[PDB]
Order: structure tokens, then C-alpha cells, then sequence
């Protein structure tokens, strides 16, 4: 393995939490098609197929420093919530929360001067910032005040 | 809702139980990629990808009839086997699982009389016999 232990046990607890990300997208959908809001449950479907994408990307990037993936159990996620801005609201939150996960990895390899994670994690943060951004967009469209 | 809670319940362990599968396959290409073993582990993706699509047909089924998806929390998988065929005999086991919780919710709306979950069911366990025929074809290859 060309990376350490620690560092191998936070991308696959990051690769774990995009699992939970896509499960949790799915749940926001069962949530719309149950409300009738066949277009957002649609956006909620894509976008928790974007997120098996992001859990596949750090599992190739385990592999390729001769590291193992582990798959653990997932949690249960909410399966409610009061409209679609408090959905999104929801997952907002949920992705700020990733975002910063993903800073903490990378201060992590960055201590261990791991130059091929540092870049592998500086090339994903952009794209997790614009999922971030995506959310964002939502919000600001229903932005009814 | 034109099924009754019972089924709709049944049909809703059946998706979560679909879930499972395309975890345990993406467990098994976990374990396949670990040993090297990396078009067995593109194997075991496809077929997560495709248990995904099982859990999707269950999914627009039960809002076809009124009812709602619940999502349940997903047990870990186990991340180790004991070479190729163990693998595989292991999906067989658990596809022979599957295929039987589907004859028992067929059994259930056929009990209930209702009739479009039991078109619904035997349709789709006819594509549930052909994946676990999948999984054999690979073991009758691999064989001695
Ligand atoms: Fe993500
Ligand atoms: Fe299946
Ligand atoms: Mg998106
Ligand atoms: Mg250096
Ligand atoms: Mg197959
Ligand atoms: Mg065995
Ligand atoms: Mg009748
Ligand atoms: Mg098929």
C-alpha cells in the first residue's frame, strides 16, 4: 500500500458516506413521489446516481494505492420531510456536512505530505463544491420571499 | 391504495431486499478487485447495477398502486470469501433466498385475489429465474 492505514480508512469511510449520500437521495424520492412531485423525485433519482458515481471514483482511487475497500452498514435515513425547500434544505446541509469531511481528509494527507491523495482530493472537492452549488441553485429558484 | 398493507409491506421488504443484493455484489467486487481478481469484480458491478433496477421496478410498482417506499437500513455485508467459486456459490444461495421471498409474496396476493400483483409478480420472477441462472452458468463454467 503507497498510502498509510489512516489515510486509507478515511477515504473509505468518505467512499461509505457517499453510499449513504446516493441512499439518501433515494429516500428524498420516495418522500416526493409519495407528496405527487414526480419532476423533483426525478431530480432526486439522477442525483442519487450521481452519487454512486463519487462512492465509485474513491473506490478506484483505494485500489490504485493498493488499498481494500470495506463496505459497512447504512443507515436508516429520514424518510420525511415538510416540503420540498425543507428536502433541499435538508440536503444542503447534508453536503456541507461531506464538503468539510472532505477538507478534513485532505488536511490529513496533506500532514502526511501524501502528494498523489492531496491531488486525488483537490480535483474531487471541485466537483463536490458544485454539487454543493447544485442544491444551491434549487433554493434559490423556489427563493419565494 | 389498490393493494392492501400486507402486500404493499411485502412488496416494500422485497425492494429493500433488492438493495441488499446490489450491496452484497458490490461487497463481492470489493473482495474480486482486493484479490486482483478485476473482470470478476467488473462482474459483481454489472450486477449490483442490474439488482439496482430490480429495486426500481419494485419501487414504481408501489407507487402504481397507491402505496409509498419505506427505506430501511442496509446490514453490512460480509467483504470475504474463500476464492471465485465460493464467491459465486454464496450469490447462488442468496438468489435462491430471493427467488423464494418472491414465490411467497405470490402466494400472498394470489391468497388476497389480487390479481395485478400477481401479473406484477410473475412477470418479474421470470426475470429473477434468469439471473439466478446467471449465477449458475458461472459455477457450471468454473466447474472442476
Ligand atoms: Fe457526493
Ligand atoms: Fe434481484
Ligand atoms: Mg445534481
Ligand atoms: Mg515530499
Ligand atoms: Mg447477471
Ligand atoms: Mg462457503
Ligand atoms: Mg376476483
Ligand atoms: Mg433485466
Amino acid at each position: 500500500m503507497v498510502i498509510s492505514e489512516k489515510v486509507r480508512k478515511a477515504l473509505n469511510d468518505q467512499l461509505n458516506r457517499e453510499i449513504y449520500s446516493s441512499y439518501l437521495y433515494l429516500s428524498m424520492a420516495t418522500y416526493f413521489d409519495a407528496e405527487g412531485f414526480k419532476g423533483f423525485a426525478h431530480w432526486m433519482k439522477k442525483q442519487a446516481q450521481e452519487e454512486l458515481t463519487h462512492a465509485m471514483k474513491f473506490y478506484e482511487y483505494i485500489y490504485e494505492r493498493g488499498g481494500r475497500v470495506e463496505l459497512e452498514a447504512i443507515e436508516k435515513p429520514p424518510s420525511n420531510w415538510n416540503g420540498i425547500k425543507d428536502a433541499f434544505e435538508a440536503a444542503l446541509k447534508h453536503e456541507e456536512f461531506v464538503t468539510q469531511s472532505i477538507y478534513n481528509i485532505l488536511e490529513l494527507a496533506s500532514e502526511e505530505k501524501d502528494h498523489a491523495t492531496v491531488s486525488f482530493l483537490k480535483w474531487f472537492v471541485d466537483e463536490q463544491v458544485e454539487e454543493e452549488d447544485q442544491v444551491r441553485e434549487i433554493l434559490d429558484l423556489l427563493e419565494k420571499a
